């Protein structure tokens, strides 16, 4: 039963793992190998069965886990696609709503203009028709008087002449048309675009000044929305980390952590001030270095006209100063993009860029406002939360 | 017939303008006034009738003409309101069309990404399912072999082991959707500014007016200065002779227009508008008082506006030299604006004239000197 020697298979070669006969084991294929008979070789081979079963179970577990992960990824892909579609739809419907609102406002303005113009034209028509009726009556009276007897003519002619002179001196005023219809020019699209930039911003963040953190020389009135520096020399402050001691400034009660936020601060005619954000974990006392490495993103105006951005450098970076110092500053903060942008909000229709931070913000931060020293009275202008 | 003296009325008082009798004129009401007879007074009073009639006719004519004009305006009020509504609708429908197109494009991109990701993940799932099917078949083969006769066991165990080792050693080796952030609105806005412009005005260079040293190819949309010596030009006032430049065949007169010129890697060039009545030959002074509104780039990086002054006004030079310049011209507001059209997504402002332009003007392009060959880059109308 050797298939080559007609001898029954009775010897198992360990290193070849094949049944052979006695001739093959004595001389030939497996004469110098490690050879055993059935029993012990079979035992040694079945000893390896638990290892194979454990490896197979491990491989099956790994493959099933990978399949489950891929199915979870397919589900998350579907959810992500739906979320992206909905988010794009909402963000574009914002601008669509703005454009529809502008069109509606212009349409109601046109309705009012039509009504007023019609009323005014009807008034002028009534006035001129009454005046022309008076003219017609006077002309017919004159024509009838001109064909009267001598005495009646010479008695009524002067009365008729006086009446005619009176009605000719009582001419109706001109009463200019005044067609108050807003005419559109070619720049209408650009103006709408520049206003749409303002409508793109989020709602005005309702902030209130925190007196428990403000400098002792500052005072907060107008329901916590008007902070101003006092002209009194203040004693040194306490050992509180969250209260300013040398730099006269104040942070808001609200801490921003996530999303986008926008807020406007009115400085008016204040010659020296600063606005921005401060890290919540950074100490607020002592001499402060307005650098992002110390948790301070600030834009300042000094000497009444010099506008500086407090970027990470030895000295603040000078910026292109406008004709007049901006009277209202808008601040936009985006955590998802880590951007703090300062805009000139003096024009209610258009916001113009001042400076923007593009550095990765750790967060969360506090809105901080540095109302500087009153400087013997010429810096008593307050800071107002719009 | 005095009604007070029974004497007929025959004396007219000039300062009282009333007929009286002789008694009234001799003693009483009108004894010291200026008095005339009755018939002469009637003649003198009827002399004044034509003046009164003419004044009445003039006043009536004036008032009736004003009434007719006001009636026409009353009729036309509705037309004026309709015109304003339609103009506003068109100006806003521009942005509405842009937003609809952008939303459709984003939706198609998202659908394509979703389809590709689903196909790839299903392919990987099918591959792993086939691998697990192979594992199951091998496991069942092993379980069936483990209960075989002793000879069959000793002759198939090692083949099964080798196959299992092979299939275990040959295991298979194994987010790209753009999510929108808060700056998505601002990016859409900055892209919308470009679509706010009207259609690209199809202009073609005029060879009959260009300098003889220039050559116009690509169906009249690519003008370039050749490095070959050209013959002198003719004595035509509308053809450039010293300043190597070219104007377009089309003259803009009314409305708003926008056109883009590709300069590419050209170091020195100029673009703008020229008055149709200003002479084009000889040394030219690029000043608005002479019908020339030009923006130039020299030395590869210096950007200058040719405003009315002794020297051109230097402008903030960008990081890189602009590769495409867009020109917008509006007659209703008299504005010529130059924008950097290098980025197809966003246009950045360069300079804009806000002076009232008389018009009409020609789009003029100054492709500067060849400069011994290093200025042979062409100018292409996009
Ligand atoms: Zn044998
Ligand atoms: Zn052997
Ligand atoms: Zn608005
Ligand atoms: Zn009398
Ligand atoms: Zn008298």
């Amino acid at each position: 039963h050797c298939e080559e020697h007609l001898d029954p298979l009775s010897i198992y070669c360990e290193q070849d793992r094949t049944l052979v006969c006695g001739v093959c084991a004595s001389l030939g294929s497996h004469r110098g190998h490690r050879l055993l008979p059935a029993a012990e070789a079979q035992a040694r081979l079945k000893t390896q069965l638990p290892q194979q079963k454990m490896q197979l179970q491990e491989a099956s577990m790994r493959k099933e886990k990978t399949v489950a992960v891929l199915e979870h990824q397919l589900v998350e892909v579907e959810e992500t696609v739906r979320q992206f579609r909905g988010a794009v739809g909402e963000q574009l419907g914002k601008m669509r709503m703005f454009l529809a609102a502008l069109e509606s406002s212009l349409d109601r303005e046109a309705e009012r203009v039509r009504g007023d113009a019609g009323v005014a034209l009807r008034r002028e028509l009534s006035s001129l028709n009454s005046y022309l009726e008076q003219l017609r009556q006077m002309e017919k009276v004159l024509e009838e008087v001109a064909d009267k007897p001598q005495t009646e003519f010479l008695m009524k002619f002067s009365l008729v002449t006086s009446r005619l002179q009176k009605i000719l001196s009582e001419s109706p005023p001109p009463a200019r048309l005044d067609i108050q219809l807003p005419v559109i020019s070619d720049d209408f699209k650009f103006q709408v675009w520049k206003h749409m930039f303002r409508h793109l911003m989020p709602a005005l963040e309702e902030l209130t000044f925190d007196p428990s953190s403000a400098h002792p020389s500052l005072v907060v009135s107008s329901s916590g929305r008007r902070v101003e520096c006092s002209d009194q020399k203040a004693p040194p402050a306490g050992e509180d980390t969250r209260q300013f001691d040398k730099a006269v400034a104040v942070v808001a009660q609200q801490l921003l952590s996530q999303g986008e936020h926008y807020w406007e601060v009115e400085v008016g005619d204040k010659p020296r001030w600063a606005l921005g954000v401060m890290a919540a974990d950074a100490s607020r006392r002592g001499r402060l270095h307005a650098v992002p490495s110390q948790g301070l993103w600030l834009l300042g105006l000094r000497d009444g006209k010099i506008l500086e951005a407090h970027v990470e450098a030895k000295e603040p970076r000078a910026l292109r100063t406008p004709e007049r110092p901006p009277a209202r500053i808008g601040l936009y903060l985006s955590f998802a993009d880590g951007v703090l942008a300062f805009y000139d909000a003096s024009n209610p229709d258009v916001l113009t860029p001042i400076f923007s931070f593009h550095e990765r913000l750790p967060g969360p931060v506090y809105p901080i406002f540095d109302v500087c020293w009153h400087d013997k009275g010429k810096n008593a202008q307050p800071l107002l939360l719009v």
